[PDB]
């Protein structure tokens, strides 16, 4: 809380979210019932998040709270995003995209929200 190596507790909306993001087939297949691992090194107000992915890909992200950050690659755009703490939860916010990151039970709860879909995640800290 916030820092740690978290494993996925569960997910329930990923496949349809990927189509709204415009991610490829070689991402929608290779998440099909993996134990994804959320790594979270906090630097202070800065963060070094990762969603590691035992299927031959992975997604790191360094960011800062109370700022915009630049974001590339994930479906072939070059976005900026506002990056923030909502009340107790961390959050990324950008055009056609909200993504909170709340704590409960010592675990992370994420909720992503895109054009016409949401995608919650529950990621347990247990290492
Ligand atoms: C900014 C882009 C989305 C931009 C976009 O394509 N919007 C239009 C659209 O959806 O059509 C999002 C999509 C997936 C996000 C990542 C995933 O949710 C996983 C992970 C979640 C963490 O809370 C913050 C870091 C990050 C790597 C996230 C960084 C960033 O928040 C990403 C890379």
């Amino acid at each position: 809380a916030f820092t740690g190596k978290y494993e996925i507790e569960s997910e329930k909306n990923y496949d349809e979210f990927m189509k709204r993001l415009a991610l490829p087939s070689d991402a929608i297949d290779k998440a099909r019932n993996l134990k994804i691992i959320s790594e979270v090194k906090q630097d202070g107000q800065n963060f070094t998040w990762s969603q590691q992915y035992p299927g031959g890909h992975s997604i790191t992200n360094t960011f800062t709270i109370g700022k915009e950050c630049d974001i590339e690659t994930i479906g072939g755009k070059k976005f900026k995003a506002t990056v923030q703490m909502e009340g107790g939860k961390v959050v990324v916010n950008s055009p056609n995209y909200h993504h909170t990151a709340e704590i409960v039970d010592g675990k992370l709860v994420e909720v992503s929200t895109v054009g016409g879909v949401s995608y919650e995640r529950v990621s347990k800290k247990l290492a």
